[PDB]
């Protein structure tokens, strides 16, 4: 009844499994609110840019994609309450001594380039004394995590308790850091009753605990 577009590729949010459906926690927490508030819903899986224009054609009631809250995006989309606080972290081997950003001193993190990782460890390198090395690719940077050539990485924290949690010898021994604020979307001005159920939803599912499981499945 009501159609939610999402990506095909955006890992723990929305991926494809072995059996090729399109699994993640977007996936499930729609289904799951759905279920909750007794609404139906299609989900298709057309990419990120190709969901945008078919909400904002009219031709899908929603977005559900690991989707950033922006000032810029209000101008044309409505959200949700946030499901989910996206932070930046530090990623190290087990078997690192690293527990501070003081304990950088002198060291090296890697970070991709153009990543609010990035960013952040940009602003803060004068604060806490540690090299930078930037790196085209995420597979080139734990690659060097992972000979010793860096001793951590700054990374989105999803991806890496994704990662761990799918049982990567990686630790996080530093809280992360906001970078912003993940939500369900619709086109500014239309299906407000969407945005509507979706919170009451998602309030039902932090209640009693099922919203907790779903995160716990991809990330711990
Ligand atoms: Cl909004
Ligand atoms: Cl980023
Ligand atoms: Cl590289």
């Amino acid at each position: 009844k009501y159609i939610i577009a999402s990506d095909s590729s955006f890992a723990p949010f929305v991926f494809q499994n072995s059996s090729n459906q399109y699994t993640g926690i977007d996936m499930e927490l729609i289904k799951a609110i759905a279920k909750d508030q007794g609404f139906e819903i299609e989900i298709t899986n057309p990419g990120f840019d190709a969901a945008i224009s078919a909400v904002q054609a009219g031709q899908a009631d929603g977005i559900i994609a690991g989707m950033s809250v922006t000032d810029a995006r209000k101008a044309t989309f409505d959200f949700s309450e946030s499901y989910y606080t996206a932070n930046t972290i530090l990623g190290v081997k087990e078997s690192s001594n690293i527990a501070s950003y003081e304990d950088l001193k002198g060291k090296t993190v890697g970070v991709k380039n153009g990543t609010a990782s990035q960013t952040f460890l940009t602003e803060n390198q004068s604060k806490y004394g540690y090299k930078i090395k930037t790196f085209a690719d995420g597979s080139s940077m734990y690659d060097s995590l992972n000979t010793g050539a860096i001793d951590a990485v700054m990374d989105d924290e999803p991806v890496l308790k994704y990662s761990i949690s799918q049982g990567q010898k990686l630790k996080t021994p530093i809280s992360g850091t906001p970078i912003g604020e993940t939500a369900f979307a619709v086109k500014k001005g239309a299906n407000p009753e969407l945005i509507e159920m979706f919170n009451n939803g998602l309030a039902n599912l932090k209640a009693n605990g099922e919203f907790q499981k779903i995160l716990d499945k991809y990330l711990a």
